[PDB]
């Protein structure tokens, strides 16, 4: 049964992350103010991490430190549907490292907002014009998922629905490597049956969200890749700068 499907994973989207879009969208809005972090002043304040000689730097290793700890409830969340753990050990280590961006990117667009994004799962808001306000290598690696995150934001789905969608994304029998490629497709087939169901359910009168949805689940294959290839170009022109060694597991490719 789909809906037992869609509430199952669901479920364990509650479980493993620490922040949900409902609690996110409501602090961006009411119940308590978070610290707003736009300089190196109240950044230091906000943490009061590898050596870094610059603010932009500082910024970079924050970002890590935020994707690290996602790329780990992201883990804990695609092995919460019994389906995936089937799957080789290898494989499923080939999904998450192919497919953990794509997710990460998604779900933070549920933390981002026009102005800018929340961080320490709330605490504080780092206002976009500061992140514009890095050196060009950093600034404008930053702005594109800005971009993403208020369009992909404006179809306004819930919780519900993001449980389903990076299911959908993190079980996608098209990354390079995988070696049950037919039973990952398969398992990728019913999340995106749950998916289709539970949307034409929860969102009945957005009659072309689900082809919508898919389409953004296209533009972040290509958002991710993009994010690579400057990835790369930090590594290759920041010499100074490294990677947190998980992200530099799945930045191997
Ligand atoms: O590649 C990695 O895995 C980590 C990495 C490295 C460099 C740049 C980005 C990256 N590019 O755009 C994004 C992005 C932008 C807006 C919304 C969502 C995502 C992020 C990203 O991971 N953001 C989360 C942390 O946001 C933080 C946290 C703390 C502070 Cl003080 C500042 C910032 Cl902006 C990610």
């Amino acid at each position: 049964d789909l809906k037992a499907f869609s509430k199952h994973i669901y479920n364990a989207y509650l479980k493993n992350f620490n922040m949900t879009k409902k609690k996110a969208r409501s602090i961006l809005t009411s119940h308590t103010a978070p610290f707003v972090i736009h300089d190196i002043e109240t950044l230091w304040q906000a943490e009061k991490l590898p050596p870094y000689k610059e603010i932009s730097v500082h910024v970079f290793y924050r970002c890590q430190c935020t994707t690290v700890e996602t790329v780990r409830e992201l883990t804990e969340f695609a092995k919460s549907i019994p389906s995936f753990s089937s799957l080789f050990l290898n494989d499923q280590v080939t999904l998450l490292k192919y497919g953990v961006h794509e997710a990460i990117f998604a779900m933070l667009a549920s933390i981002v907002n026009k102005d800018g994004l929340l961080v320490a799962n709330g605490s504080g808001f780092v206002t976009r014009e500061f992140l514009r306000s890095l050196r060009k290598p950093f600034s404008d690696i930053i702005e594109p998922k800005f971009e993403f995150a208020v369009k992909f934001n404006a179809l306004e789905l819930d919780d519900s629905d993001l449980a389903l969608f990076i299911a959908a994304i993190i079980l996608c029998g098209d990354r390079p490597g995988l070696m049950n490629v037919p039973r990952v497709e398969a398992i990728q087939d019913t999340i995106l049956r749950a998916l289709e169901f539970h949307l034409q359910a929860n969102h009945p009168d957005a009659q072309y969200l689900f082809p919508k949805l898919l389409q953004k689940m296209a533009d972040l294959r290509q958002l991710v890749t993009e994010h690579a290839q400057m990835m790369q170009r930090i590594k290759k022109t920041e010499t100074e700068t490294s990677l947190h060694p998980l992200l530099q597991e799945i930045y191997k490719d």
